[PDB]
């Protein structure tokens, strides 16, 4: 097996695969979508350059993984806006999919096991984390209100314990002091690939008055086998 | 800032960026150079393929780093093998120099600050092990009889103390118990690129009786900004 970690306290392009309108500021901040012109149907997606290995096969074993991120997302108008940003798990090398409220990572409305994909997504249309599973029906959602928090930073803890399918998913906007949780029963052995490339993923709204930005801020991850 | 580690106990290609004729074999075993057929002149490299900083030039600071790893070098004739294996640490995206005593990892014998390569060589041509610092003649060796302990595991220990520009390298067979150590100063950040690519490369002897095998076994990095 592979064990694998990374901290990133301050984004740099040299060790992130960037697609879309994905790009990373002069102060070390990952930009999803276009932050200047047109962010109409903008969309991005970065990823860690190295592959972290989720299921060895030699062991019968699976991986547990930890992820801690900060990010920001500042819309125009906050009641219209969308769509969203979202953490995820892709097929190693893969390139972007639909916009709008696919977020670049599905294709498809309804379950497509070829997808390999997981992700956590901040809609900020329905106002919901939900947890999507290779479609955008996510299996699992819990409202927490990104626009009362416009602008601000969130500060989110994503959790799969592996021995127990558990996925969790914890936000916090100390600013407001919302907090935002979800969990959900996710064998992911069978929904991704043994090994993919982990990242982020925003689309941004269709029109004049729907747009908004996507940043983070900070990002760890560590993956270990037990 | 960034930081990183990885923890290989079983090698997969998936995560590594393979040059010349390295690669992996079904046991998990990372083959830097020919094991079967024609082993003369034989040359492979192998790197983490996610970039690691070493230089963040934003905070005026410089990672430290430790990596463990173990390997196993086979020859025909424990008398007349050539050329060796080494740890080392070159510019993202390079291509392999020239075979033989060059490692395939430098292209003149002097001193070439453009190289912006390090590299920890376990020499099998003197038994020694060095500390090459971008040219082939070591800024530091000690001698270590890698011979007499042909076919045999090593246990290797490299730390780099970024503070002191103290680079440590320690060497158990556990078979035999025969040690061997050598240390030595280099301001990293003035020898090497702000990123950097980690790995290994190796060289076989260009006549059928100076043939060898170098595989790495298992492989452990970790680097932190303190
Ligand atoms: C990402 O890292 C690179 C390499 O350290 C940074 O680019 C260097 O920046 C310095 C100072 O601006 C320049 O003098 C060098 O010429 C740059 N080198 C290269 C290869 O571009 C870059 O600034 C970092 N990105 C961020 C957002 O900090
Ligand atoms: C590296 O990882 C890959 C992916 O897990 C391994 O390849 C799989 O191996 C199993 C068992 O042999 C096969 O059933 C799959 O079809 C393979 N998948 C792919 C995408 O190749 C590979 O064996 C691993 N390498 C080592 C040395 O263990
Ligand atoms: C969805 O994308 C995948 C990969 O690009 C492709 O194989 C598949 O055919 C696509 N499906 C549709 C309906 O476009
Ligand atoms: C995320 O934060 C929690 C608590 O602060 C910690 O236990 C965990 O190890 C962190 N994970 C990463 C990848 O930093
Ligand atoms: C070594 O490689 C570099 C690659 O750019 C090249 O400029 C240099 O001339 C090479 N050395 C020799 C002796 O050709
Ligand atoms: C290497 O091994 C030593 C002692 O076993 C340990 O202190 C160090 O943290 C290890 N480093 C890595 C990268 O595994």
């Amino acid at each position: 097996s592979n064990d694998a970690s990374f901290n990133v306290e301050t984004f740099n392009k040299t060790n992130l695969i960037l697609q879309g309108d994905a790009t990373v500021s002069s102060e070390g901040h990952l930009l999803l979508t276009n932050v200047k012109g047109n962010e109409e149907d903008s969309m991005g997606r970065a990823f860690y350059s190295a592959p972290i290995q989720i299921n060895d096969r030699t062991i019968d074993n699976l991986a547990s993984f930890s992820t801690n991120f900060t990010f920001r997302i500042n819309a125009k108008n906050i009641e219209n806006s969308a769509y969203g940003l979202a953490f995820a798990l892709v097929p190693v090398g893969s390139r972007p999919k639909l916009k709008g409220r696919y977020l670049g990572l599905f294709n498809t409305t309804n379950y497509d096991r070829d997808a390999h994909t997981v992700a956590v997504v901040f809609d900020t249309v329905s106002n919901r984390i939900e947890i999507d599973v290779n479609s955008i029906r996510p299996i699992a959602t819990e409202s927490c209100n990104f626009g009362h928090n416009n602008g601000e930073k969130a500060e989110v803890r994503i959790t799969y314990d592996s021995p127990k399918n558990d996925l969790r998913v914890s936000l916090l906007y100390p600013s407001s002091e919302e907090k935002c949780h979800v969990s959900a029963t996710v064998p992911l052995e069978k929904e991704v690939e043994d090994w993919v490339s982990v990242g982020f993923s925003a689309t941004s709204g269709s029109k004049k008055e729907t747009t908004e930005t996507h940043n983070v801020l900070s990002w760890s991850f560590s993956s270990n086998f037990i």
